[PDB]
Protein backbone atom coordinates (compact mmCIF):
# COMPACT_ATOMS: atom_id res chain seq x y z
CA UNK A 1 0.00 0.00 0.00
CA UNK A 2 2.71 2.43 1.48
CA UNK A 3 5.42 1.76 -1.80
CA UNK A 4 4.06 4.80 -4.26
CA UNK A 5 4.18 7.20 -1.11
CA UNK A 6 7.40 6.24 0.31
CA UNK A 7 8.84 6.62 -3.26
CA UNK A 8 7.55 9.77 -3.56
CA UNK A 9 8.31 10.71 -0.10
CA UNK A 10 12.26 10.20 -0.90
CA UNK A 11 11.91 11.77 -4.05
CA UNK A 12 10.44 14.82 -2.63
CA UNK A 13 14.19 14.38 0.01
CA UNK A 14 16.24 14.14 -3.26
CA UNK A 15 14.54 17.34 -4.66
CA UNK A 16 14.77 19.59 -2.17
CA UNK A 17 18.08 18.94 -1.08
CA UNK A 18 19.45 19.32 -4.95
CA UNK A 19 17.35 22.78 -4.90
CA UNK A 20 19.23 23.72 -2.26
CA UNK A 21 22.58 22.62 -2.75
CA UNK A 22 22.39 23.95 -6.61
CA UNK A 23 23.27 27.55 -4.56
CA UNK B 1 15.57 23.19 -8.48
CA UNK B 2 12.69 24.41 -7.61
CA UNK B 3 10.51 23.39 -10.52
CA UNK B 4 11.70 19.50 -9.76
CA UNK B 5 10.66 20.14 -6.02
CA UNK B 6 7.71 21.80 -6.31
CA UNK B 7 6.78 18.82 -9.11
CA UNK B 8 7.70 16.18 -6.34
CA UNK B 9 6.08 18.28 -3.61
CA UNK B 10 2.62 17.82 -5.33
CA UNK B 11 3.32 14.49 -6.42
CA UNK B 12 4.11 13.44 -2.52
CA UNK B 13 0.39 15.66 -2.13
CA UNK B 14 -1.28 13.63 -4.73
CA UNK B 15 0.56 10.53 -3.51
CA UNK B 16 -0.45 10.68 -0.03
CA UNK B 17 -4.26 11.53 -0.79
CA UNK B 18 -4.34 8.30 -3.00
CA UNK B 19 -3.22 6.27 -0.22
CA UNK B 20 -5.03 7.30 3.01
CA UNK B 21 -8.33 7.48 1.85
CA UNK B 22 -8.03 3.81 1.51
CA UNK B 23 -8.38 4.07 5.59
Amino acid sequence: GIGKFLHAAKKFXKAFVAEIMNS
